[PDB]
Formats: structure tokens, C-alpha cells, sequence
């Protein structure tokens, strides 16, 4: 083997949790260090749909597809989706798929960041909100996941290589 490459860039609001996923995904820990400029960009091989894959992963502070992140407890990063960065990945790929990606899941039923958030009269991100920003977006999946806990984590990159392996008929 052999291999398909498929390049995925990965871009958000600071603080969203960008390299903690991308490092979550590819090492299986959750970082507890400090993680240098000097990194920005991972690599995972990775079998999907029994197919043997390198998907490189860049990290940003000819994209194959596009991973939009924001937090599901900042709705500040939420509304940036759709005023910031699913504009600027358009202008210079109309046609690249992109998934949107809650992260840090692990919080959205955290009774303290809930009440936090609650006292700036704020609250989490749901899930049918996130699916109809996706829509709104032209999004083809909306995946949740927490990096720090792995829930979802797999499934995020897992439908970013099929959003390339399988294009839509139209
Ligand atoms: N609770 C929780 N915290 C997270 C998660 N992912 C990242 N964080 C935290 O969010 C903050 C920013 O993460 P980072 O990956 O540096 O965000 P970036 O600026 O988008 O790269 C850090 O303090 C991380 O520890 C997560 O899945 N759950
Ligand atoms: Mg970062």
C-alpha cells in the first residue's frame, strides 16, 4: 500500500479547541503542555471504509475539505461560523466540502459553565441549532465531539475522509 492522501484544514475562533483536537485525534491524549507554533500541521493513517488513508491535518490560528470549529459553549464562535469562516473558506474554494464541529461537548451539560454563561444571559449551543447553522452554511455533516474526553472524536475525521472518498451525485 498505497495510500490516498487527503489534505484537511482545520479553522475557528482562537480558544475554540482546534489543536487540542487535532492532537487528541492523532496522539489518543489530551494535552496537558504547552503546544508551540512550531506545530501546525498532524498526521493520522487511518482505515475508513476499508480503505487505507493519510489525512493530513493543519492547524491554522488546495484543502481536500474543511473542518469549521466553534465552541458549543461560546455562541460568539457560533455566530462566526457563518460571519467569518464559512465566507473566507468560500472566497477561496467554492466547492471544497465542509463539516461543522461543536467541540467541547464534555461542557454543553456541565452545570458550571451552564450557569456561567447563564449569568451573561447566554446559554450552549443545541443540537438542532448546530445542524441548521450546517445548513446554513452548506455544510454536509455537523459533528459534535469533545476532544478532552473523545466522545466523537473518531466520527469528526471519519466523515471528513468520506466528505472526500464520496462526493454527493448533485
Ligand atoms: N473542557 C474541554 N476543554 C477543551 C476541549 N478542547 C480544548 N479545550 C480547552 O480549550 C482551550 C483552548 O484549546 P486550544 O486547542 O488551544 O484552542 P485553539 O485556540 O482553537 O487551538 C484550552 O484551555 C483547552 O484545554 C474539550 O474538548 N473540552
Ligand atoms: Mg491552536
Amino acid at each position: 500500500g498505497s495510500m490516498q492522501a487527503i489534505k484537511c484544514v482545520v479553522v475557528g475562533d482562537g480558544a475554540v479547541g482546534k489543536t487540542c483536537l487535532l492532537i487528541s485525534y492523532t496522539t489518543n491524549a489530551f494535552p496537558g503542555e504547552y503546544i508551540p507554533t512550531v506545530f501546525d500541521n498532524y498526521s493520522a493513517n487511518v482505515m475508513v471504509d476499508g480503505k487505507p488513508v493519510n489525512l493530513g491535518l493543519w492547524d491554522t490560528a488546495i484543502a481536500d475539505v474543511f473542518l469549521i470549529c466553534f465552541s458549543l459553549v461560546s455562541p460568539a464562535s457560533f455566530e462566526n461560523v457563518r460571519a467569518k469562516w464559512y465566507p473566507e473558506v468560500r472566497h477561496h474554494c467554492p466547492n471544497t466540502p465542509i463539516i461543522l464541529v461543536g467541540t467541547k461537548l464534555d461542557l454543553r451539560d456541565d452545570k458550571d459553565t451552564i450557569e456561567k454563561l447563564k449569568e451573561k444571559k447566554l446559554t450552549p449551543i443545541t443540537y438542532p441549532q448546530g445542524l441548521a447553522m450546517a445548513k446554513e452554511i452548506g455544510a454536509v455533516k455537523y459533528l459534535e465531539c469533545s476532544a478532552l474526553t473523545q466522545r466523537g472524536l473518531k466520527t469528526v475525521f471519519d466523515e471528513a475522509i468520506r466528505a472526500v472518498l464520496c462526493p454527493p451525485p448533485v
